[PDB]
């Protein structure tokens, strides 16, 4: 629930994703565990979807600052590439979007500067690539 003294508002929130494979249910990206080894149980996994995506629902409009996305680490790390992070309001209107080409480390940090949003979606832009996320943390600043 807190990471380095900052309240992670995504923790334990409802999640969905495009499909599930390998029992990589979407709630694994909000289970409080940054472990990126798939075999740990901490990491989501969709099927090879058109495209694969994952989303957290904050349950109401909230304010979104830092969003930190933790990649799978044990294998297939390149899958988390060429992707959008999209904020939606209560009526699923897009209110902000950032594109990430790839990760040089195990995570990427994005600052949405306190934009009002209820949903944060991670969407791969390449057809037929599974989406796996170790953790998605969201902070209000
Ligand atoms: C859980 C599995 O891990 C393996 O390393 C991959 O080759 C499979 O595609 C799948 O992601
Ligand atoms: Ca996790």
């Amino acid at each position: 629930k807190f990471n380095d003294g900052n309240l992670n508002i995504a923790y334990a929130k409802p999640t969905t994703q495009s499909s599930v494979d390998y029992n990589g249910d979407p709630n694994r990206a909000v289970d409080g565990n940054r472990n990126g080894n798939f075999n740990s149980g901490s990491v989501t996994h969709t099927r090879a979807d058109n495209p694969s995506w994952w989303e957290v629902d904050l349950k109401k409009m909230d304010k979104v600052g830092l969003v930190k996305i933790y990649n799978r680490t044990d294998a297939e790390t390149q899958r988390l590439s060429n992707f959008d992070v999209i904020l939606y309001d209560n009526n699923r209107n897009e209110v902000a979007k950032k594109h990430v080409n790839n990760l040089s480390g195990e995570s990427v940090s994005l600052d949405f500067k306190e934009k009002g949003a209820r949903y944060i979606k991670v969407k791969l832009l390449t057809s037929g690539v599974p989406l796996s996320l170790a953790e998605v943390e969201v902070f209000r600043e």
